[PDB]
């Protein structure tokens, strides 16, 4: 197995995949890594064993279609990894605990945001569709467009949103196009 965590990168206490050598903190897994499980399969192994079940289940896609699903099992896990693989950005720093809004010329947003929001959220099984949790994820940045105007520090959310969308796509197997 790895030696780092696949999420963010550093050595601690790691536990190990037993499908694959992929490893995690205890806390940087989604969900936390659950206590006792030999073997264990990691969120990885977990989604790719929904697609081995069900190769159909690559076909591609609406977007609308999918955010009106209900948060059954398997949509739940698929909105967890979608999660974790915004955590595995770096950048995604900026946007994992509470804001705070105090910059000259700008107003805060009506309802902030943030990634350990979403991820309690989703643990407390407070989403009842997919929808709940895309609206919050891409509120997230659109508050920090928003509030950061023409600031240059605007960009750190078109970055970690376009990893967002890119996961989204990916995992929900939404249909390509131009
Ligand atoms: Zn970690
Ligand atoms: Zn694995
Ligand atoms: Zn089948």
């Amino acid at each position: 197995n790895s030696n780092i965590c696949e999420v963010c990168n550093k050595w601690g206490r790691l536990f190990c995949c037993d499908t694959c050598p992929r490893s995690f903190h205890e806390h940087c897994h989604i969900p936390s890594v659950e206590a006792n499980k030999n073997p264990w399969s990691c969120i990885f192994c977990r989604i790719k064993t929904i697609q081995e079940r069900c190769p159909e289940s690559q076909s591609g896609h609406q977007e609308s279609e999918v955010l009106m699903r209900q948060m059954l099992p398997e949509e739940q896990l698929k909105c967890e990894f979608l999660l974790l693989k915004v955590y595995c950005d770096s950048k995604s720093c900026f946007f994992a605990s509470e804001p705070y809004y105090n910059r000259e010329g700008s107003q805060g947003p009506q309802k902030p945001m943030w990634l350990n929001k979403v991820k309690t959220s989703l643990n407390e099984q407070m989403y009842t569709r997919v929808e709940g949790f895309v609206q919050d994820m891409r509120l997230i940045f659109h508050n920090h467009k928003e509030f950061y105007r023409e600031d240059k520090f605007t960009r750190l959310g078109i970055q970690v949103q376009d990893i967002f969308e890119k996961n989204f796509r990916n995992i929900f197997a939404i249909q390509e196009t131009s």
